């Protein structure tokens, strides 16, 4: 357990140098100060550490939100909704690597896949429950049907933070993203 | 170029039922009615058919794109933005196969990816070009600097389409999605 996260530790630091196709078994056995064969009792395979990788970083971003979701700040609809953005921009930005590597591996695995897939379900309904909760105070008008609003706004951050992180060419400054998206989720949950 | 045409035909018949990796340059040439060497005659490699596929149809989408510009709408502004939005969504959507295997081959091919990138900077750019008018205009106000605000509906739209062509889950159903991109696009230029 303790060669356990040293085999994680060794992977996030690999992998912000090169891509998980260019790191090997052994490659990760010798960072984490283990024979191969050992490395193999703690994970079937180096997708394996990679989705337990992403699994940690999911489950860390998730628990933040959850965490704010019982303690929301006090201050203006905006900034709140700033503060929520504020979560996944700053636990995935924490973990550029994983992140870049996580959704690479979408195209080639199921269980990332699917892991994706099921968070960003739940990240999506509590989106459009807030969205609903708004609503029914009369704060913000009855536009689009709140799922569907939730569901591109989530798809927007996902693409725009991550392009962001990796700074792709387009990509919105790092430095700018989070303004960028507060504009854009305000906007289009309380503009008629 | 008859030959060219029917293996290019081929290669997208092929992509509407598996992916490229499960495509091999025998499969294309027997499609296409043709020896192996001979498709070598006409594209050295099964990415290399990709490749021009993805061209053709990020081309047709940039032309109809310079057409409307060229052409605009007489209605409302809101009406506009969708035949714009509505250009990538018909494009794109006309050719479902090519999109999705387009975009999982922008990890894996540096001439992908690039093309997707050049593409992407002009629409972007064009984009900013008509928030700029309308802000010189009048008729927007002048609130996130146009350029990051543009790049960030593009990137929604990238993800957002390309999510529910592939029936994703999560996704907006693709019935939805052209109106569900047109009220973020309207409100978050015209919002304040
Ligand atoms: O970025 C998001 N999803 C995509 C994650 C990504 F990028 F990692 F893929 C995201 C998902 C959900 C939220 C949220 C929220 C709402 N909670 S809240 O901000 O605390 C809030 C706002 C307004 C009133 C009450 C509470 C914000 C951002
Ligand atoms: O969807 C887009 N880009 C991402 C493409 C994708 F999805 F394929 F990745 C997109 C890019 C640019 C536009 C646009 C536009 C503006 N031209 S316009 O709509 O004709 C217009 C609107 C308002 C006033 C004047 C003219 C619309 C959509």
């Amino acid at each position: 357990d303790d060669r356990e996260l040293a085999i994680l530790a060794t992977a996030e630091n690999l992998l912000e140098d090169r891509p998980l196709a260019d790191i090997s078994v052994d490659d990760l056995a010798k960072g984490a100060g283990i024979s191969r064969p050992t490395f193999y009792f703690y994970f079937p395979s180096k997708e394996a550490v990679l989705l337990t990788l992403l699994d940690r970083v999911v489950n860390q971003a998730d628990m933040a939100l959850q965490t704010l979701a019982e303690n929301p700040a006090d201050t203006d609809r905006e900034n709140m909704w700033r503060t929520g953005i504020n979560v996944f921009f700053e636990t995935f930005g924490s973990h550029k690597a994983v992140t870049r590597a996580g959704q690479a591996a979408r195209a080639t695995s199921v269980e990332v896949a699917e892991l994706w897939s099921t968070f960003m379900q739940k990240w999506i309904a509590y989106t459009a429950a807030v969205i609903d909760a708004e609503r029914d105070r009369g704060a913000a008008p009855r536009t689009l049907p709140a799922h569907e609003l939730a569901t591109a706004l989530n798809l927007m951050n996902e693409r725009t933070l991550f392009a962001s992180f990796a700074g792709e060419q387009p990509s919105v400054p790092e430095a700018r993203v989070l303004d960028t998206l507060v504009h854009i989720w305000v906007t289009s949950i309380y503009g008629e």
